[PDB]
């Protein structure tokens, strides 16, 4: 266990680039880690965006979020070749991003009581 609830993350999921998220309590598993079916840690994160969303990341896909400009060194981990990104998946970046800079501003208690989604059965 290398995160904690209310701590900031970039996580890599599916065609997505690596996108600002907090690590949160899973609301029905009630743990932010878990060990998968295949015997590997992931930590359950939501994704900050106009767009509220959850998800169960395997750990090697999951980096601390020190700050916005630290994209270009997450890129740089794959190893001069750019992919370019769509108009409409930058602007829920932007938003995502924007969010997760006045997160890291705040103490992880504040993260937790500010962002922490509300989930409705
Ligand atoms: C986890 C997840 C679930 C659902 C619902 N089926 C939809 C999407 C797009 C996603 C997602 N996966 C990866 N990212 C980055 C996101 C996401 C979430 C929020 N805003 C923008 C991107």
């Amino acid at each position: 266990v290398k995160f904690q609830v209310g701590d900031l993350v970039w996580s890599k999921v599916g065609t997505y680039p690596w996108w600002p998220c907090m690590v949160s309590s899973d609301p029905q598993l009630e743990v932010h880690t878990k060990i998968n079916t295949r015997g590997a840690r992931e930590y359950h994160v939501q994704f900050f965006s106009n767009q509220p969303e959850r998800a169960w990341v395997h750990e090697k896909r999951v980096r601390e979020y020190k700050g916005h400009k630290q994209y270009e060194e997450l890129l740089a981990e794959a190893t001069k070749i750019r992919k370019p990104r769509p108009q409409r998946e930058r602007a829920q970046w932007d938003i995502g991003i924007a969010h997760a800079e006045k997160a890291l501003k705040m103490t992880r208690e504040e993260r937790i009581e500010q962002y922490t989604f509300i989930y409705i059965d």
